[PDB]
C-alpha cells in the first residue's frame, strides 16, 4: 500500500487500454455520452515478484486490497466511473496485469455548426497523479485498445476508437500529472432528415409562393400568413428538445432565411395591392410576374451561398 | 479462494437461468428496458464436497465471501446490476446452487420500421470471463428460464422469455469469454392507433379534398391551407416524444405522403384558378373533375405500395 | 443465525402487518406509486425464550445482527425497499416482534377504460422464500394493518387499505414461497374535469354547429375548419403527458366521436353548397334544416350509447 | 446501547431544533420541497456523567455508535433523510448535545384555490417512538429553530420558520409516539402574472368584442373563432406543466368564464346574422348594440363575484 | 482524532483552494450548476511534526482515518459533495497538505432581468464549524485557486474563478463558523438570439402593420388576428422551458409591449372600419395614414425607454 521503488531514478509507466463494450445515451443537449468498457492497466511492481518453481504457479492472482494499484481517474466525467475489478494477474517478474469493467457518463463538447451533416470526436481523458516517493507516467498498449463490433449509437456511424499514444505530462498543485486522450470518432445518419424535416418545410414555403399567380389580396393574405402559421407550427413539431444553440448553425441559417422569405412575400403582396389601388396596375402586374422567378432563384442562390459558407 | 480444479482438462460449466419477476420502464427513445429477476447459477466445486454422516448435515450453506463464485456479468447493461444473494447451498458432491435477485436497465436496439405493427426481441447477454488456472463456460438449463405470469409492459404482448442454448465462446484480451443470449419476445398492442391516430389524420386530409367540389378560390385556399395547419397541429398532438428515427419508418412514409398530398392539392387549386382567370374554364373544370377520382385512387394505390414495401 | 427449530413438522408462520404512514407520487404514465410505511413482523423462535424472573426483564431487545430474522421481500418493486429497523422485542415465550420503517416505489397496473370516473386497486405483494431446514409461511395480523388518517393522493379518494389474509403458497426455483396481497383501493376525485375539459371541448363543437344557420360557404368553411383547429389545439392543452393508452378509453371514444362530427359537418357544408350551385336549393335548404336537429340528437344518443357501453 | 434510566417515573425529553441552511426545488406538481438543514438534539443520560477532575476534560466527544442516541425520524418524507453527524458533546452532568446536517424531500400538501395570490404553510414533522424501558417525548426551544438569511424559493416570500411547541403524543402499534410540527410559511410573488398572463389573455378576449362594431358575418366569424384559437394557443404557452388541479381554482374559474364568453359571443354573431337574413334588421342591430355594454359589464360583475367568492 | 493544540490562544487556520476541473449542467430553471474540482486544504498540527534526519523522509503520507482532518462542508449544495481523497502529505514542521477531488451540484441564484445580455456570479460557499477544544478559521491559498483552461459552459463566457480572501466568521448553533466565498463569473453568449428569436418575432409584428396600407376590413382582420396567432405560436416555439420568472425581465417587457401593439392595431382596424361605415371616411383615412408613422415611431421610442430602463 505504497508505490513500487525505482531501480534508478525512472518514473513508473502504467500501460493503459480501453475496450468499448457498449456505448449509449449520447445526449446532444447535455453534450454527454454514457459508455461501458474494459480498462486494462499494466505496470511493474517488483515487490510482488516470485519464483514459479517454489510457488508452483506461473501467474498469481490478488485482490485489489492486497496490492498497490495506481489511482487512474477520468478528467471529463460527471461523477467517478462505476468500476468493478474483473481480474488482477501477477507474473514472476512482478508485472501486474489489471482489468476492470467501468461505466461512465463522459462530458465531451459537440459542434452543431454543420448539423445534420456533422461529425464529432468524443473524448475520454485518462489521468494519473504522481506521488511523494515517485512519478507516474501513462502509456498506451494498442493491442489492448479497440471496440466491440456490436457497439452502436442510433443515428450515428461509429468510425473509429483510437488513442493519442503520447501523454500530456504537466504540473498540477505541485505534482506531475500524466494525461491520455482516447478518441471516439462518430458521423451522423442524416437520411430521414430530408423527407421528415426539409421537404415538408419547403412545401409550406412553396404554398406561400402561389400568391404570385393570384390578384386577390384576401386570398394572398390568407396564403402567406396561414403558411407562416403552418411553418411555425411545423417548427414546433420538429423542435430539437435541447436549449437553443448559442452559435449560428447551418440548419439555423436556412430556417432564418425561410422567415425572411415570408416577410419579403408579405411586402410583395402588400405592394401589389397598394399599386393596384393607387391606379398603377402596370407596375403591380410586372412586380408579381418578376417575383415568380426572383423568389425561387434568390432562394436557390442563397442556399448555395450558405452551403458554401458552412461546407 | 481460487477456481475449482479440473478432473481432466475440461472447462467449468456454470449452468444458468433467469426468471423474470417484473419488467418495467420500456423506453422506446432510449432503447432500454428495466428488468427485475432471479439469476440462478449451478456448478461443481469438489473442494466443497463433504460426508453428510461426519458433518451431520445433508446441505451446507455458505456466505458469498466464504467460497469461490464465478463473476457473471451482463454485456448490454448501463451500469452493473443491483444484486442481492438470496441463497447458496452446497450438496455433499460439491455442487453449488447459487440464487440471487437483481434489477438492471438493459440496452437493447429497437427496430421501428414496421411501427405500430412491430415485434421486438429484447436481449440480455450473460457473460463469464475465464481465468488462467481454468476456462469457464456457460450453460442454459431451460427448465430454469422463465417469467412470472403477472409480468407486463403496457402496449405490448410478452410472447416468450427464452435463451439460445449454444453459448458464444470467443477470445477477448487474451482470455476466453462464454456469452449466453437470453431473449424476451414482445409484439405491440396497436388497437387504439387506428381510431386515435390514423382515422382523425385521414379525416383532415379528406376535408382538403372537398376543394374539388368548389370553384371559390378563397374557400379553396381556406380549405387546403387550414387543413394543413390542422394536420400539423394533429401531428404535434400525437407526437412520439422520442427524437426522430434516423431511418424511414412505415408511419413516417405515410405522413410524408400526406404532406405531399397537401402540396399537390394546393398546385391543383392554384392551376384551377389560373386557368379560370386566363380565359380557359374548359381545362380548369376538367382538371378539378379528374382530381375527384385521381386523389383518392393515387392515395389508395400509394398506401398499398408502402404497405407492400414494409410488409 | 439459523432458522428456529420446529416443535413438530409445522412451517414457521410470520405474521405481517403494513401501516401506511405516507402515500405519494402516484404516476399514471409509469403505473407506479411511492409509499412510506411500517412493516411489522411476528414469529416464534423458542431458542430466544427466557425466564423473566432470572433475567429481571419482561421483554428483551435485540439488534438485527444478533438474532434470526426472516428475509421478507416485495414482488412488485422497482428496486428493493429503503428499510430502517425501528424495534425488535422478544417476549419470554420466544415471540419476536419486529418493526421497520420502509419506503418503496411499487409497480401496480392501472386500467383507464372508465377515466376519469375510474377506481383502482393498488397492490403491494409481500413474499418470503422457504429455507433448507424449514418452510416459511406468511399470515396477516389485522390489528397491525392500517393507514394514517392524513394519508393522501391529490385527485383521489383513498377508500381502504386491506390485505388478502390467505397467502399464495407455491414453488419457485425448487423452494416454497409464501406471498401476501396488500390492497390500497382508490377512486378518482376529478370534479373540475367537467368545467376544465368537457365544457370548453363541447363549446368548440357547438360553434361548428352554427354553420347550419348560415348559407355562406366561405363563413361555413371558416366555421367548421377553424373550430377543428381550436379543438386540436384544445386537446394539446389538455394532453395527459403520458404515452397514448394502447386500449380504447371512455374519454378516448368521446374525443374520437368529436373528430367524426367535424368530418360529417364538413360533408354537410360541402353538400349544401354543391346542391345550391347545381340548381337544387330545395334539397340544400332541407338538409341544412334537418342537420340542426340531427347533429345534437345523434350526438346526445351516441354519448348515451358510449356511457352505457363503458358503465 | 440501551435508553437512559429515569430518576423517577418521568419520560425522556429530547429538546429539538431545525435550522434551515438551504431550501430548494419546491415542486407544485409533486407538492414536495427539498430542504437542507441542521437538526440539534439535547437529552440527559446520567450514565455518561463524569468528574472533570479525574477525566482531565471539561467535555467528552463520542462517536454515534458509542452511546445511546434517540431514533428521530420525519413523518412526511419520501425516503429517510440523508444525515451527517456534525458533533456529539457530553458535559459532566450527562447532558448530550447532538448536531447533524441533513437533506430531505418533504411532502406537504399545497392549496392552489387562491393561486397566484396564495400563501402556503409547509410542514416538517419530527417523531420519536418510545421504547420498552421508557417513554420518549420531544420538546422544542424556538431559540434553536430558525433559517439562514440567504434561504430562498424563487417566486416566494419566506415569511417565517417556526414550530408548534406542544408535541402530539399518541399511541401507535402499542407504543407512545411524540410528534413535533415545524412550519415554514411562504407567500407567492405574483408580480409578473398580471403583464405576462392576465393582460394578454384579456386583450385576446377584447379583440373578440370588436365584432359588436361590425355587421360583416365573415369578418365576425374570423374575429370570434380566431381569437378562440389565439386564447387556446395562449393557454398552451402559459400552461402550468403540472397535471390539472382536481378542485376548482380562482384562475381556473376566470379561464372557464373566458371560454363561456367566446361561446356566448358566437351565439350573438350567429343570432345577429340570422335576424338580418330573416328580414328583421331592427332586432339584429338592437342586440349588437346591447352586447357592446352587456359583455364588458357582465364580465366585470362576474369577476367581482368570483374574487368575492375566493377571497 | 482530536484537534491540534494551540501554541498560544490562536484559532486554527485552514488554508483552502479550489481548482475547477470541469463545469457542466448549468440549469437556469433550477438555478443550480454541477462542478467537478480539486479541494486543497492546508493546516499545521505540531503533533504530526518530525525530525527529517531521524525519520529519513521528505513528507509522511497518511490515510484520512489515521490523522485529524477538519470537516469542510459547502453551504449551498443540494446533498453533500461526492469526494475522493487524492493525497495527504505531512511536512517536517507538522504542516498537513490535504487534496481531494469532488463533484457537487451547487445552488446559486440567477438574475434574469437583463436576459439574454446578462452576467452571473456563481457562488461556492465553503464552511468549517469550530470544535470544543479550539476555533477553526478558513483562509485562501491564492496559488491553489484556479481553473482548467478547457473548462466550459455552452452559451457562456467563463470570465474568472476567484475567492473573497476575507472569511465570514459568525456564530451558528453556539459555535463559531468561518465561511469562504468562491466566485465564478460568467457572461452569456447571446449571438444567435437576434436572428433566431428577435428578427422573426419583429417580422410577425411588421406583417400586422401592413393593415395600415389596406381599406379591406376582412383582409385587415385576417392580417392582425392571424399574426397574433403566428406570434403566440412563435412564442411557444422559443419558450424558455423554465417556469415563469416571478419578476419582470427585459425580454419579458418587449414581449408584453408586442402583445399591447397587437391590441392597439386591432383598435385602429376597428375604428377605421367604424368611421368608414358611419359616413366619416375623412377621419378614417387620416388615422390609417397617421398609424403608418405612429406605430414604428412609438415602438422604436418605447424600446429605447426599456433598453435605458434595463441597462
Ligand atoms: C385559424 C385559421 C385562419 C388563420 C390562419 Se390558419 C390558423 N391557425 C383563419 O382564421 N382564417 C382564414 O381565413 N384562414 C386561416 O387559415
Ligand atoms: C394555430 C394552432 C397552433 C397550435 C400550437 C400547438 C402548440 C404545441 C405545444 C407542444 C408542447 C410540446
Ligand atoms: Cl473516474
Ligand atoms: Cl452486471
Ligand atoms: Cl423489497
Ligand atoms: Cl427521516
Ligand atoms: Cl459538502
Ligand atoms: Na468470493
Ligand atoms: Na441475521
Ligand atoms: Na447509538
Ligand atoms: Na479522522
Amino acid at each position: 500500500v505504497s508505490p513500487p521503488p525505482p531501480i534508478a531514478d525512472e518514473p513508473l509507466t502504467v500501460n493503459t487500454g480501453i475496450y468499448l463494450i457498449e456505448s449509449y445515451s449520447l445526449d446532444d443537449c447535455a453534450e454527454t455520452f454514457k459508455v461501458n468498457a474494459f480498462l486494462s492497466l499494466s505496470w511493474k511492481d517488483r515487490r510482488l515478484a516470485f519464483d514459479p518453481v517454489r510457488s508452483g504457479v506461473r501467474v498469481k492472482t490478488y485482490e485489489p486490497e492486497a496490492i498497490w494499484i495506481p489511482e487512474i481517474r477520468f478528467v471529463n466525467v460527471e461523477n467517478a466511473r462505476d468500476a468493478d475489478v474483473v481480474d488482477i494477474s501477477v507474473s514472476p517478474d512482478g508485472t501486474v496485469q489489471y482489468l476492470e469493467r467501468f461505466s461512465a457518463r463522459v462530458l465531451s463538447p459537440l459542434d452543431f455548426r454543420r448539423y445534420p451533416f456533422d461529425s464529432q470526436t468524443l473524448h475520454i481523458y485518462l489521468i494519473v497523479r504522481s506521488v511523494d516517493t515517485r512519478n507516474i507516467v501513462l502509456a498506451v498498449d494498442l493491442e489492448k485498445v479497440g471496440k466491440n463490433d456490436d457497439v452502436f449509437l442510433t443515428g450515428w456511424d461509429i468510425e473509429s476508437f483510437t488513442a493519442v499514444v503520447k501523454p500530456a505530462n504537466f504540473a498540477l498543485e505541485d505534482r506531475l500529472e500524466s494525461k491520455l486522450d482516447y478518441q471516439l470518432r462518430i458521423s451522423r445518419q442524416y437520411f430521414s432528415y430530408i423527407p421528415n424535416i426539409i421537404l415538408p418545410m419547403l412545401f409550406i414555403l412553396f404554398i406561400s409562393w402561389t400568391a404570385f399567380w393570384s390578384t386577390s389580396y384576401e386570398a394572398n393574405v390568407t396564403l402567406v400568413v396561414s403558411t407562416l402559421i403552418a411553418h411555425i407550427a411545423f417548427n414546433i413539431l420538429v423542435e430539437t428538445n435541447c436549449p437553443k444553440t448559442p452559435y449560428m448553425t447551418y440548419t439555423g441559417a436556412i430556417i432564418f432565411m425561410i422567415y425572411l422569405f415570408y416577410f419579403v412575400a408579405v411586402i410583395e403582396v402588400t405592394v401589389q395591392h397598394y399599386l393596384k389601388v393607387e391606379s398603377q396596375p402596370a407596375r403591380a402586374a410586372s412586380i408579381t410576374r418578376a417575383s415568380r422567378i426572383a423568389f425561387p432563384v434568390v432562394f436557390l442562390l442563397a442556399n448555395i451561398i450558405l452551403a458554401f459558407l458552412f461546407f
